[PDB]
């Protein structure tokens, strides 16, 4: 896999954000991750963590998985980083998204996650309080 440039436009929760890609506006939905709905318990958190990750960096990047990179609602499949650090690893590792959503052919980092989620378990950090 590899990075290409974005930058943000707007945010929009835990897991969806509005990044202009190519030049053109896209939601974004990050892969392998499912995080709570803001009328969700820890949602509010959530959308909380992504925005203030995703605005302070000074790098946004964009990186695409092997297979679809578009949904059935014509969001943006990918993984996100904000100045190197992958936003869908850090959402996971604090305990504020779950690994989910796990299709094949667009999972090449599952385990990276999976890692990310046993040690937010092990801690009882948030969702796993
Ligand atoms: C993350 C992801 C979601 N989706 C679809 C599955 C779910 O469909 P349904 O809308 O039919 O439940 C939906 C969940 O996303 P949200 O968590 O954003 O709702 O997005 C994909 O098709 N591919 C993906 O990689
Ligand atoms: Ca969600």
């Amino acid at each position: 896999l590899h990075k290409e440039p974005a930058t943000l436009i707007k945010a929009i929760d835990g897991d969806t954000h509005k990044l202009m890609y190519k030049g053109q506006p896209m939601t974004f939905r990050l892969l392998l991750v499912d995080t709570p709905e803001f009328n969700e318990k820890y949602g509010p958190e959530a959308s909380a963590f992504t925005k203030k990750m995703v605005e302070n960096a000074k790098k946004i990047e964009v990186e695409f998985d092997k297979g679809q990179r578009t949904d059935k609602y014509g969001r943006g499949l990918a993984y996100i980083y904000a100045d190197g650090k992958m936003v869908n690893e850090a959402l996971v590792r604090q305990g504020l998204a779950k690994v989910a959503y796990v299709y094949k052919g667009n999972n090449t980092h599952e385990q990276l996650l999976r890692k990310a989620e046993a040690q937010a378990k092990k801690e009882k950090l948030n969702i796993w309080s």
